[PDB]
């Protein structure tokens, strides 16, 4: 199995868990989980302490072991145990939140001594406990943390007005949980305010980049505006580099190459560096301008991910991410039909200007544009063209008026050319677009129910990442960077983690144990009231009656 | 009627996505081709209005493709320009990267006119199917209030 | 060896499906009905007492 060999390898030497494990109920529970004893795990859980934290840790280790399983059956057993176990854990935490909201809220951030001193939230995220993030209790607590010391009942427009007018903080609007200085730091350190500052800074960055690209990008040496834009770009590069380094050196970069949004930011920044180099070098000014235009497109795309936090939009964004397979199949089919129809028409009518770019244009671009209402009838039908004799080759040609429709086409089979145009319009503009409608509707209907749950996890990760992000905006985050490097240089000569009281820890443990035993007795009553169990009981009672009646049959 | 009132969230998300993609594509084309008439209203028109109208069958090929335009030498700046015939398409654009301009036009048409409209179809159908069953009940209450008010 | 393995797994599958059928509520209600009927019959066999 994966227990004896794992212990032998650890002795011969998740890795921290293996190191700490070697050959009060925590040890029994962990042994039950590693031995794949489902009933032992359940019972040790239910009669042991720290049920929620133990549940998150144990389901994390179940997922890890199922991934490590070389046997599909054992992996399936471990993973189904993990699903049932995370579900029952989240049910317990839901019934806990149903009792005392603030008690459960401070139960979350409780740094439990076991499982590597990691909070429940980090354990769930490492375990991919989407269901354990789904419940309204943890959702509301995450919302309040995103509104850290801001009384989340405040509306968004109040927040934007307060951001625009710093004096507005000391008003009746926007309540909150050196008083002026403390309020100032709370306002400017709240993760939601950090997010708003980042959004406004990014909008200003895009506006300035567009202004530079459309007006101030002459081949003259860079001006003050160009230098300032370069300064913002370098600051963003430093920001992303530090974020990747913080969130072991090579292991961290291998971790960072994931999270495709960071990949998009990285490729955008590399394109920016290439564009700056080409702009600075004399010869490649035009190439620099083109690549910077492409980079603007990439940055505008990244703005979407920056604006995925909205409660009504994130599921839709992950939906449109999921719809790529359907659009991609449609791309194949459209390409095939476009090749067929374009080559057919390019063979039926033979323009004199047979240059390769012109042939490729007439075979791909124009048929593609026929889909969206651009139909050059005067270019590809003879009855709309004036007849003339071009070449010595025997035929009737009727030179067109179009600039890139050819010098003059042939006309032997224009009836079948028009027939092909009709067929192509019927297939591409009717069969394909409406069939893509069908696939899009079906995919949305199937996927939305899991997309919203994935958005819950994504929003938790978003809250964590903006909490980890420093205070000042990217245009001024150079101050934060120099502050952190000074802190790095200060030690050379030398995550919410809300504190809980020591007696409060014991009171939370007792409260959680009491509510756990209440939930178990409730579920036991439910199982007893279940019709199948009742029929079981009736069957046994009837059997006992029959047996004891047989014991008096001799009378 | 109460359904179409409820559909505003979907149309509103679509408005966000269309605005983002329009900004991206418009600025890309406005940077790739550089009309001489760089007045602010003209720049804003070319970056927002014309790309928006490209969705509904208004494609100024003769305005933004060089192979359809007559070539001429406008300015001392080194390049080939090929002055357009359009009235508000610019005095004369540059032509260094019109292949990629046409590629961007193709990509924008594929995304906005195919991905977005059909995806909005999907959301509209799903929202209608989900909401009609309560919308009719709300209409019952609304009609009672209507009777009372008249 | 494949024949023996297949036969063993086949009889395992049949016994599993038999247990499933027995645990089925309809079959259980059948069994309860027959047990109640037998109890009634043998109680009638001692009615004369
Ligand atoms: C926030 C982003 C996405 C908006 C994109 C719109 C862009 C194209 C707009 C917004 C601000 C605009 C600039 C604002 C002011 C001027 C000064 C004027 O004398 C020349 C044009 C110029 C430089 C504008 C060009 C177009 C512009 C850059
Ligand atoms: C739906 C899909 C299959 C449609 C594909 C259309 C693409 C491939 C078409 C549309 C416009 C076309 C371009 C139009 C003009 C030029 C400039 C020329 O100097 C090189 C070829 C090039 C760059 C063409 C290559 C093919 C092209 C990019
Ligand atoms: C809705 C669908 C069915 C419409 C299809 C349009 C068809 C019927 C049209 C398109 C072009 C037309 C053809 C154009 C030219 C010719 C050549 C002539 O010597 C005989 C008539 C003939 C052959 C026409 C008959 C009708 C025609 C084939
Ligand atoms: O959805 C996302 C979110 O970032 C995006 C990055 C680029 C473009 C878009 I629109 C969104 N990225 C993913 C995209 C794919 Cl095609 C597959 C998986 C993921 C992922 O989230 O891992």
């Amino acid at each position: 199995s994966l227990i004896r060999n794992l212990l032998d390898q650890a002795s011969h030497s998740v890795g921290h868990v293996l190191r700490m494990l070697l050959g009060p109920w925590s040890d029994l529970l962990l042994w039950a989980l590693l031995l794949n004893r489902a009933q032992m795990a359940m019972y040790f859980w239910e009669m042991g302490s720290n049920a929620v934290s133990s549940a998150l840790g144990a389901c994390l280790l179940l997922r890890v072991m199922a991934r490590l399983e070389p046997d599909a059956e054992e992996a399936a057993r471990r993973k189904d145990l993990a699903f049932k176990f995370e579900g029952m854990g989240v049910d317990l935490f839901g019934e806990c939140y149903r009792s005392s909201e603030v008690r459960a809220a401070r139960l979350l951030l409780r740094r439990c001594p076991l499982w590597g001193d990691a909070t429940c939230l980090q354990l769930a995220m490492q375990a991919d406990a989407r269901a354990f993030f789904a419940q309204d209790g943890v959702q509301s607590l995450l919302t309040q943390k995103w509104w850290g010391d801001m009384a989340s009942t405040t509306p968004i427009w109040a927040l934007v007005l307060a951001f625009f007018c710093p004096p507005l903080i000391y008003t009746r609007l926007i309540t909150f949980r050196r008083r002026c200085l403390r309020r100032w730091f709370h306002f400017w350190g709240a993760p939601v305010t950090i997010f708003m500052g980042n959004v406004v800074s990014y909008l200003l960055f895009l506006l300035l980049f567009s202004r530079v690209l459309l007006v101030d990008f002459q081949p003259a040496p860079p001006g003050s505006l160009e230098l300032l834009l370069y300064f913002w770009a370098f600051t963003l590069l430093c920001e992303e580099l530090r974020q990747g380094l913080s969130g072991s050196l090579s292991q961290r970069l291998r971790l960072y190459l994931a999270d495709s949004w960071n990949q998009c930011d990285l490729v955008a920044l590399t394109c920016f560096l290439l564009g700056v180099g080409c702009r600075l070098t004399p010869g490649l000014y035009h190439l620099g301008r083109t690549v910077l235009c492409i980079d603007f497109m990439v940055f505008t795309v990244r703005l979407l991910h920056i604006f995925t936090v909205n409660k009504q939009l994130g599921p839709k964004i992950v939906i449109v991410s999921k719809m790529m397979k359907d659009v991609f199949f449609f791309l194949f089919f459209l390409g095939v039909w476009l090749v067929a129809y374009g080559v057919a028409t390019e063979g039926l009518l033979r323009p004199r200007d047979s240059d390769f770019p012109s042939i490729l244009r007439r075979v791909f671009y124009r048929p593609y544009l026929q889909i969206f209402g651009q139909i050059p009838q005067e270019d590809m039908d003879v009855a709309l063209m004036e007849h003339s004799n071009c070449s010595s080759e025997p035929g009737f040609w009727a030179h067109p008026p179009g600039a890139q429709a050819g010098t003059c086409v042939s006309q032997y089979a224009n009836w079948l050319v028009v027939l092909l145009l009709v067929i192509f319009l019927l297939v591409a503009n009717i069969l394909l677009v409406n069939l893509l409608i069908a696939m899009f509707s079906y995919t949305f209907g199937k996927v939305q129910g899991n997309s919203d749950l994935y958005w819950k996890a994504q929003r938790y990760r978003l809250i964590r990442e903006f909490h980890s992000r420093p205070a000042l905006a990217p245009p001024f985050i150079v101050i934060s960077h120099l502050r952190l490097l000074l802190r790095q240089l200060c030690r050379r000569p030398r995550h919410f983690r809300v504190y809980l009281s020591k007696e409060a820890e014991r009171k939370l443990l007792t409260w959680e144990s009491v509510h756990k035993e209440n939930f178990l007795l409730a579920r036991a009553r439910d199982k007893r009231e279940s019709d199948s169990e009742r029929l079981k009981r009736t069957s046994q009672k009837v059997d006992l009656a029959l047996k004891q009646l047989g014991h008096i049959r001799e009378y």
